[PDB]
């Protein structure tokens, strides 16, 4: 069978916890008053919820209230346990109550309001320096989370809040987050596709922390090569053919070797033989003033096969792609 794996980093955070912290099938989930949430305006539906603004009576204050569609009471529980435990961390969105949707009989989360505009819009007008800054503050967002014990697994731009106005950003939607726990073996069939990892591709289980990092390097690579998405499969075998035509595949039969994983045999006709490709091949007219030997070091540093090759959160934020940003933070 596969050869085991480890988190290079906060291995054991969850093993020191008290259970209660990461055992999130007994928690108990404490509900807040419904009435004091009038709903505004529908914001948008997706498969797990759909959200709006809303304003709280009795403060006035604005929220945001997302409905949850119907899953297993183990799923709200995760998402609202790990909501808590994170609260008040870097760039995590604010959980500010849970409240009984009466007409739904579903509950639903009530977050803090962040003025956000639309990635479509906001990211063609990003500026060098805006993407520097901004997959900064992702990065304090993912430390923070995996520093405590806690995977996002669903890391993409509609899950990145920003105010602009404010340079405010905010990482959302943690209803695919999960506990990190040396040797368990993690459910494949997560994120969006064009951000799934190598490792949820080829089937390998006991992956970490790691998996967000490659989420996060396919942003990037969108970003700063104006490209969505960088990785543009038809379907997930598909996916890895598309990965495979720009990071190779020597590197890939390397990785599989690595962890003696045992590849679907749908994959062996369309894997072929492709050379690592270098990332200049993608710069043009377009994006050329986003792309600096910086930008593409690191993300060459974030997009590799081997989980455990890829930076941490912690390595990226003192990569010299960050240097001014840094810098200017401490003004
Ligand atoms: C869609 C469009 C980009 C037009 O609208 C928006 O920009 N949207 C909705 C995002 O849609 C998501 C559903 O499809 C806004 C707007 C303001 N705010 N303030 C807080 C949020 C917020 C906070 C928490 C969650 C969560 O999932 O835990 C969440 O989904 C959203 C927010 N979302």
């Amino acid at each position: 069978g596969p050869v085991p794996s480890r988190a290079r980093v906060y291995t054991d955070v969850n093993t020191h916890r008290p259970r209660e912290y990461w055992d999130y099938e007994s928690h108990v989930v404490e509900w807040g008053n419904q009435d004091d949430y009038q709903l505004v305006r529908k914001l948008g539906r997706g498969k797990y919820s759909e959200v709006f603004e809303a304003i709280n009576i009795t403060n006035n204050e604005k929220v945001v209230v997302k409905i949850l569609k119907p899953v297993k009471k183990k799923k709200i529980k995760r998402e609202i346990k790990i909501l808590e435990n994170l609260r008040g961390g870097p760039n995590i969105i604010t959980l500010a109550d849970i409240v009984k949707d009466p007409v739904s009989r579903t509950p639903a989360l009530v977050f803090e309001h962040v003025n956000n505009t639309d990635f479509k819009q906001l990211y063609q007008t990003l500026t060098d320096y805006d993407i520097r800054f901004y997959m900064y503050e992702i990065l304090k967002a993912l430390d923070y989370c995996h520093s405590m014990g806690i995977m996002h697994r669903d890391v993409k731009p509609h899950n990145v809040m920003i105010d602009h106005e404010h340079r405010k950003l905010r990482l959302i939607d943690w209803g695919l987050a999960e506990f990190y726990h040396p040797g368990q073996e993690y459910n494949v069939r997560v994120a969006s596709r064009y951000f799934k990892g190598p490792e949820l591709l080829v089937d390998y289980q006991m992956y970490d922390y790691s998996l967000d990092m490659w989420s996060l390097g396919c942003m990037l690579a969108s970003m700063i090569f104006r490209k969505e998405p960088f990785f543009h499969g038809h379907d997930n075998y598909d996916q890895l053919v598309r990965i495979a035509k720009v990071l190779g595949t020597e590197d890939l039969y390397d990785y599989i070797d690595k962890y003696n994983i045992e590849l679907d045999p749908r994959f062996n006709d369309i894997l072929g033989r492709h050379s690592r490709k270098r990332w200049e091949r993608f710069v043009h007219s377009e994006n050329q003033h986003l792309v600096s030997p910086e930008a593409l070091d690191f993300l060459d540093k974030l997009l590799r096969y081997d989980h455990q090759s890829r930076l941490t959160a912690r390595e990226a934020m003192e990569h010299p792609y960050f240097y001014t940003v840094v810098k200017d933070q401490a003004r």
